[PDB]
Formats: structure tokens, sequence, C-alpha cells
């Protein structure tokens, strides 16, 4: 069992409103992790215990190239801390704000990855609930690194649960289903997809307000856009994901599930095994 004193920390990666994330080295085997530290009496004193506790429950279940790993927990009187893979290039959202728009070969393997990686965990039966740029990550290879499990559900198999009733996410990437029937479910994901591969492309996500309220009122209403060039397999795929009811999504249950997504024509030219180990495109 580790302690803090098993590791040196070194910069602060990042801070959440309960947590800070800290890079830090394990003296015994220099290996580097993001450690992800939490104040006790903080997330007691904010009810924020559930969230902790599936946070760990869901990472401790994944072990694929797409996703951060949760290698460890320890905890002290003060602190919970959750050992995690580094993801060294941080957030893909910060490479959309600097470049602007992604072209194809870019749009198409970074989606091709996130699609993969829905795929691995709608086969376990969970759901992630706020997917979205500023949570899928970027390794040293540029290799997407999807976090924040502390909002995800596991579907339960016992009772061949496909709805999820508690109310998360972020307003872009809300799912009409979780606004106006107050459940979510697998197929949430695949609308979150759709408002990334549109934000890749046209460089900001497709219903967005400065007031929260506003962007649910166009959300419920398929209020969107597309910018006049638009790549047009993008856009059918897109079309295809946004879609109020949740069982018409490409990729859906319902629509027999990832075969299909991925038969679309956007992706004619991927190779979808061993996506980890092939070279990303370079961005600019
Ligand atoms: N495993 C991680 N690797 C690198 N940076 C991370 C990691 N987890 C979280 N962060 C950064 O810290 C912030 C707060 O969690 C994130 O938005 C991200 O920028
Ligand atoms: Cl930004």
């Amino acid at each position: 069992k580790k302690r803090p004193e098993d590791f040196k920390f070194g910069k602060i990666l990042g801070e959440g409103s309960f947590s800070t994330v800290v890079l830090a080295r394990e003296l015994a085997t220099s290996r580097e992790y993001a450690i992800k530290i939490l104040e006790k009496r903080h997330i007691i004193k904010e009810n924020k215990v559930p969230y902790v506790t599936r946070e760990r429950d869901v990472m401790s279940r994944l072990d694929h190239p797409f996703f951060v790993k949760l290698y460890f927990t320890f905890q002290d009187d003060e602190k919970l801390y959750f050992g995690l893979s580094y993801a060294k290039n941080g957030e893909l959202l910060k490479y959309i704000r600097k470049i602007g728009s992604f072209d194809e070969t870019c749009t198409r393997f970074y989606t091709a990855e996130i699609v993969s990686a829905l795929e691995y965990l709608h086969g376990k039966g969970i759901i992630h609930r706020d997917l979205k740029p500023e949570n899928i990550l970027l390794n040293e290879d540029m290799h997407i690194q999807i976090t924040d499990f502390g909002t995800a559900k596991v579907l339960s198999p016992e009772s061949k649960q496909a709805r999820a009733n508690s109310f998360v996410g972020t307003a872009q990437y809300v799912s009409p289903e979780l606004l106006t029937e107050k459940s979510a479910c697998k197929s949430s994901d695949l609308w979150a997809l759709g408002c990334i591969i549109y934000q890749l492309v046209a460089g900001l996500p497709p219903f967005r307000a400065g007031n929260e309220g506003l962007i649910f009122a166009k959300i419920i209403k398929l209020e969107y856009d597309f910018p006049e060039k638009f790549f047009p397999k993008a856009r059918d795929l897109v079309e295809k994901l946004l879609v109020l009811d949740a069982t018409k999504r490409l990729g859906c249950e319902e629509m027999e599930g990832y075969g299909p997504l991925k038969a679309h024509p956007f992706f004619e030219s991927v190779t979808w095994e061993n996506l980890h180990q092939q070279t990303p495109p370079k961005l600019t």
C-alpha cells in the first residue's frame, strides 16, 4: 500500500472544484503518474463521496489503451490519492482552440479513436455521461486518454438496465433525453460524440450560448446549422448522431451497435485494428 512519502511531487497539472492533480514520480520505480488528490473533509462536507467512489469503481474496470488508467489508490488522515496515468499532452480542447479546425484526416483519426473507446465502454455497460474535449486527454504519442469517470454509470447487467437517472453532464454536450425525460442511456454518449465531431470541424460545438438555459432550449429543438464548408461525409455522420430520438442514433443498441457506425463512409479508410499503435496524423 503506497503512501505520500513514496512519491516526489512536481508541478500541478490541474485543479478541479474538489481536487488537485499533481505530477509525481514514484521513488522506488521512477515511474511518473498524475496523482489526483482530494481533501476528505471537503468531499464529505460537500456530499461528493458518491462521485469519488464512482470514479474508483468505474476506472478499476477499464483496461483499454484509450482511457486514463487508475493504477492505485491510497489515503492518509486528510487526503485521498488516485494514481493515474500521465497524459503528457493535456486536453484535446487545447488543440481545437489553437488550431481552430482539424483537417479531415485528423478529424477522422481522432473521431475513430473516440468511437473505439465508446465501443469498449458501452460493451462493458458503462455510460460516460460527460464526454467532451476537456475530458479527452492526449498521451505523449498523441493518442487519446479519456478521463473523468466520477459522473459515469455502470448499468446493472442483472436488471438489463438501459437508463440512468442521475442528472450529470455539461450543458453543451448534454443529451435531449436527459433534459426532457430525466434519464440518460448509452446513446447519450453518441449525442456527445456528434457534438464533438462537429466541434473538431467547425471550431465550436453546435449548441452554444452564454447561458445554460439557452443551450437547453436549442438542444431540445435540434436548433443548429452547419458552416458552409464542412466535410460532406462528416456532416452526414453528425446528422446521424444528433438525432432527438436516442434509439435512432447510429451506434446505439436499437440500431445494432458499433458495426454500422464503424461502417459509415466517413470511416472508409480507417483500419480499426491496432488503432492505438498507428502513428497519429500531425495536427496543423
Ligand atoms: N491523467 C492526467 N494526466 C494529465 N493531466 C491530467 C490528468 N488528469 C487530469 N489532468 C488535468 O487536470 C485537470 C483537472 O482534473 C484536467 O482538466 C486536466 O487538464
Ligand atoms: Cl477553449
